[PDB]
């Protein structure tokens, strides 16, 4: 299991939690020094638990699928909540079995659904440590009306930080303040899948992608990424999704 406590948290301590979470994921091998996630794992090896405690000492435990870093559901006390999707239904057979009640959220875990339910897009939802404290609280005292946006903060502060070093560094830097993510963050989140496939193809094609990927950089310019020498491959992406785990 991996844990993170917000009381006394620093940039450094949030960096240690995201590297511990990366270390908990089994890998096929490495491509360009980047770990390639596994394509299938039995249910007894497939989920990892993260325990998160807020400034008031309130804790939630979150289940993640180690093949794709997707959050399946979470537990607050004796209640478990799972997303409304097939993979989360499979996860419930394996995790939080001793919870007294199980609640199926009315949405699946994807951003187009969550943005809909929150009535707010990702660029106007604050991120940073204090925003994670707040998401913890909201999901511990489950408020149907407030959960989708709390889940987006949760996902971007765990899975998305684990997938990319730039997301991890922007988030960990806000210890006592909050910020709105730029489109460079949103574009990396959007393109994990596509970038992971192209990296795998490039490994058999002298480092060149088969189809370019369009990202948004820090100046807000659209950039066309075509090979493994690009900064995003060399010094940002930290986890690759297996080609068989999209399909
Ligand atoms: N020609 C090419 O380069 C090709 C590329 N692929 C690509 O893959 C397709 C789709 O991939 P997609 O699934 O969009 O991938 P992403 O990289 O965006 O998905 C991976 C992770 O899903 C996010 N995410 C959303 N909800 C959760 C949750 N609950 N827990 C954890 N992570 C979450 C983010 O992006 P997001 O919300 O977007 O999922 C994120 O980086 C594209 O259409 C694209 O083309 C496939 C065929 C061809």
């Amino acid at each position: 299991d991996v844990s993170f406590r917000l009381s006394g948290a620093t940039s450094s301590s949030y960096g240690v939690f995201i590297s511990n979470l990366r270390k908990a994921l089994p890998n096929e091998r490495k491509l360009y020094d980047i770990p390639l996630l596994r394509s299938s794992l039995p249910g007894s090896q497939r989920y990892a638990l993260i325990h998160l405690t807020n400034y008031a000492d309130e804790t939630i435990s979150v289940a993640i699928d180690v093949t794709n870093v997707y959050i399946m559901g979470y537990r607050a006390g004796d209640t478990s909540y799972f997303f409304n999707e097939a993979s989360a239904t499979e996860a419930a057979k394996y995790v939080f079995k001793d919870a007294m009640r199980k609640v199926t959220l009315p949405y699946s875990g994807n951003y187009e659904r969550l943005q809909t339910a929150a009535g707010k897009i990702r660029e106007n939802i604050p991120l940073g440590l204090p925003a994670l404290d707040s998401a913890i609280t909201t999901l511990f005292y489950y408020n149907a009306n407030s959960a989708a946006s709390a889940l987006m903060v949760l996902i971007q502060s765990t899975s998305e930080a684990a997938r990319y070093k730039f997301i991890e560094q922007q988030i960990g830097k806000r210890v006592d303040k909050t910020f709105l993510p730029s489109l460079a963050i949103i574009s990396l989140e959007n393109s994990w899948s596509a970038l992971s496939k192209q990296i795998q193809i490039a490994s058999t094609n002298n480092g060149q992608f088969e189809s370019p990927v369009v990202l948004i950089n820090a100046q807000n310019q659209r950039v066309t990424i075509t090979n493994v020498d690009a900064g995003v491959v060399t010094s940002n992406i930290a986890l690759l999704l297996n080609r068989n785990n999209m399909a």
